């Protein structure tokens, strides 16, 4: 079953930042905000703080947030997975970070090339992330809900959590 057929956030895998294998079917039952992240990017600022904002205070209400490292913007992600960690804790981030990706071409993540065909119909324009700190939303169920480009601050998205919640 390739990934084009896949029905869910929860049907991928991806290996967290200190190397584990995470099956995203541990984030059934909760919503996610799935981005690609950078750490030298003129957005890093305002996303990193507000995504750790919003999980302080949505956590307790289903809120997760998974964070993929991608370095084809600009090559502001380029450091190893282990400066991407550390830098997120200079962040006090308590959410999920994984290890760098690639979230454009052929050899994007699967997760990554499923998400920009959703919702079924219309899918992201050009089938591209334009840069970094894209935000997907994703209901309890592992479908995309919404999408938020690399120009809205993370805080835009909480008006839209509590249909989901």
């Amino acid at each position: 079953d390739d990934w084009r057929c896949a029905r869910s956030m929860h049907e991928f895998s991806a290996k967290d930042i200190d190397g584990h294998m995470v099956n995203l079917d541990k984030y059934r039952g909760f919503v996610c905000i799935v981005t690609n992240v950078a750490s030298q990017c003129g957005k890093t600022e305002v996303n990193y703080t507000q995504l750790v904002d919003l999980h302080a205070r949505y956590a307790e209400c289903g809120l997760r947030i998974l964070a993929f490292p991608c370095n084809q913007f600009g090559k502001q992600e380029p450091g190893s997975n282990e400066e991407i960690k550390e830098f997120a804790a200079g962040y006090n981030v308590k959410f999920d970070m994984f290890s760098k990706i690639c979230v454009n071409g052929d050899d994007a993540h699967p997760l990554w090339k499923w998400m920009k065909i959703q919702p079924k119909g219309k899918g992201i324009l050009g089938n591209a992330i334009k840069w970094n700190f894209t935000k997907f939303l994703i209901d309890k169920n592992g479908c995309v809900v919404k999408h938020y480009g690399p120009m809205e601050e993370p805080l835009v998205i909480e008006k839209d959590l509590p249909h989901y919640f």
